[PDB]
């Protein structure tokens, strides 16, 4: 029932979790296959995988879109443009049903977020159960499920090509940087995923289930001078409290000098991404989240 | 007696205390001054800064020598090459007399390294001196002096313009981020040092005194493939163990399938620049050194 399942590694080429478990996979792909589950590991930036870079002309994961993927093939397009559309034609359509059943991306941050799973849709059954499973599986070793869902902050994927898109991102980990603990999380996060879907092609029914997630509502800049340079850093308390609730009161940023700038609003918050390399450039010093709980109804078949 | 000194930052343009430092230090070098000492910040590579980049054309780091300093200045020079020569003008010429006294180089690991000193001449009592200043004031903060004194290894550092070069070098951290707690630690660093100067320039007598150190021995790439391309990985138990002694016996590298790769040679060394991220391009996984203790005779002003 479900049959096609794609990996994906190096979507950002300095993130070498994923490009180094992909290169050894495609080698031998023993470890990700699973009896009548044929699963494929792809590199999907080689380029900027070459160049240890995030990307070469824009960011790759945010293009898989009809704006981008409608282009008339050229060679005068943004190399992540022109390779958007071969992996929507290796992998797609995206929104057609000869679409790959399940994509996995893999990804890594700076921020120190642990092993992290990201729902791009917070009515998918399937997902919220394979996200639950993930978790148990992983137990004690926490899990986080970032939820991106939102009216225009929800941002067209590589792996959103999939009727089932999942992203994976474990932390904390410099870029251009392999270290041993985060490839070991991030194996274990992919073999209780791919274990989940023989399960389920197997016919194991699964109940109900309730999962915490944690719902992007709002993305925070950095103080800024007077001339748009950066004029305060991650406060010391907040740096590496990932997933920790924030309240009104408690200290977000420090000045040189150095004064605290606290939260302030009305309510309580959970920062995801905080200190983000990549977010620089985006203006992103880390997101806000809401923390609820959603449902899943049985599923099987 | 002392009377010329500079703060390089941004030698490595994504290295970013230092930048972050420096650039509000020609805003208000109050922290920096000393009265009788005039001391100058600066930022070394600003293109390379621009691009949040470690260079554009070459590692600037490595370039303030004969070979490169004596070219004639032209316009299809590296940056880096173009870039060295102006610094050279502006505080050197190196080994003239009219060089800056002293210059501090800031830099960021992403190894776990913490405070780090580094000493380009085992003989030079003056910075022994220092050291041992700056070591005693930051306990039981941890501070540890790296050697790079050797026959053939000995790289030509931007600041070896100077009589006097100093390497502070601070991590973890990773490339492209300022974290608060990084910045505080190097802030401190530099405090001492421009303390300790101060003393001395006040005739304050300094005794007799000792220093441990580490010292370069031969630095140590990674396996690799028959295609030369990474085949194993920091060992878990060596990730993060910067300047703790590593015997013949223990676990160095992981491969993807499990089998650990041990030291082996015949005496222990002390790694240190454990996965540092710049070093992938140089093939170097991390450098063993060997620990001594060198001695300073008393001086005075
Ligand atoms: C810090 P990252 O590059 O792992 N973040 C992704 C988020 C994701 O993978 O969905 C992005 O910037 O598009
Ligand atoms: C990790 P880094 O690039 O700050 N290390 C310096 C070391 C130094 O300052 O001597 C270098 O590669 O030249
Ligand atoms: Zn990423
Ligand atoms: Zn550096």
């Amino acid at each position: 029932h479900i049959q096609k399942v794609a990996i994906f590694g190096g979507t950002h080429g300095n993130e070498l979790t994923g490009v180094f478990l992909v290169k050894h996979w495609l080698e031998n792909g023993a470890e990700i296959q699973r009896t009548g589950l044929e699963v494929k590991p792809f590199i999907t930036n080689p380029r900027a995988v070459k160049k240890c870079t995030r990307y070469i002309d824009c960011d790759l994961n945010r293009i898989f879109d009809l704006e981008n993927l409608g282009k008339k093939m050229s060679e005068d397009l943004p190399y992540e443009v022109r390779r958007a559309q071969e992996i929507n034609h290796l992998f797609g359509p995206k929104d057609s049903e000869d679409s790959y059943d399940i994509i996995f991306d893999l990804h890594n941050t700076t921020s120190n977020m642990g092993c992290t799973l990201i729902l791009e849709d917070s009515r998918n059954n399937f997902l919220i159960q394979m996200f639950h499973y993930i978790k148990t599986s992983l137990a004690p070793l926490p899990c986080y499920v970032y939820l991106i869902e939102h009216p225009s902050l929800k941002y067209a994927t590589t792996r959103s090509i999939a009727k089932y898109p999942v992203g994976i991102e474990v932390g904390p980990q410099p870029q251009g940087v392999l270290r041993a603990d985060i490839l070991d999380q991030m194996r274990k996060m992919i073999k209780h995923a791919l274990d989940f879907i023989h399960h389920f092609n197997e016919g194991k029914e699964f109940p109900p289930c309730a999962i915490e997630v944690y719902k992007i509502i709002e993305k925070v800049d950095c103080p800024r001078d007077e001339n748009g340079e950066i004029a305060a850093i991650i406060h010391p308390n907040l740096q590496d409290q990932d997933w920790k609730p924030l309240h009104p009161g408690d200290p977000m940023f420090l000045t040189l000098d150095g004064k605290t700038i606290p939260l302030g609003g009305d309510c309580t918050v959970y920062p995801v991404f905080v200190n983000e390399a990549a977010y620089y450039e985006k203006k992103e010093a880390f997101a806000k989240t809401t923390k609820l709980t959603l449902n899943a109804k049985s599923i099987r078949c």
